[PDB]
């Protein structure tokens, strides 16, 4: 499957693409404002994620740091990024279907559109100003809006027992982005696509 990753942000992001134990394609790249990065994702990729990283410094060997979504200090991500990270999430060719969503379960750094470029289903979007409106106790100093599980490390916010409810913090992300996961047992906002759909992830889709 092709993912086009477009930075529509006025600022540079460092796109990242990972399935948690491995890079997807090159796994990361600098996107200046308006730049597009096409990646190939293997069919049958389960638990794939795309995210932006903000304020990166990388030396000549691709080693450094980001204020949001840093994955062990690499330009080319093999691992998931550090919260806060708006997540484009996908499972491809799962019994003849693609599953896509946006998640705020690991917080929010960069507004995001995740859409098919092929026919047969709809995109999802989390484009609200979640960082500007972010509750005082979730504000990451680096930039972005932590989820309550990253900040407080409770069984309720992390949904550790597999039982828990919505919270004041999950309802803040859900109110600004109804079409994204706000907590682990949120009513699913997963869109079903045809197996072998292609996608665009757009950072800052409206701004």
């Amino acid at each position: 499957a092709t993912f086009e990753i477009v930075n529509r942000c006025s600022y540079t992001v460092w796109a990242a693409a990972s399935k948690g134990d491995a890079a997807l394609d090159a796994g990361g790249r600098q996107l200046n404002s308006g730049e597009s990065w096409t990646i190939n994702v293997e069919p049958g990729t389960n638990g794939g994620k795309i995210w932006a990283r903000t304020d990166c410094y990388f030396d000549d060997s691709g080693s450094g740091i980001c204020k949001t979504g840093d994955c062990g200090g690499l330009l080319r991500c093999k691992r998931f990024g550090r919260p806060p990270t708006t997540l484009a999430e996908f499972s491809l060719n799962q019994y003849g279907k693609d599953y896509i969503d946006i998640s705020n379960i690991k917080g929010f750094n960069v507004p995001m559109n995740f859409s098919p470029t092929t026919r047969g289903c709809r995109g999802v979007r989390c484009a609200a100003d979640i960082v500007g409106q972010c509750p005082a106790k979730l504000k990451a100093p680096g930039g972005g809006c932590n989820d309550a599980c990253t900040v407080f490390q409770t069984s309720e916010y992390c949904c550790t027992t597999g039982k828990c409810g919505p919270t004041e913090y999950s309802r803040f992300f859900k109110r600004l982005c109804p079409d994204a996961f706000s907590y682990v047992l949120d009513k699913p906002t997963t869109v079903t696509c045809p197996g072998s759909s292609n996608y665009r992830v757009t950072f800052c889709p409206t701004a």
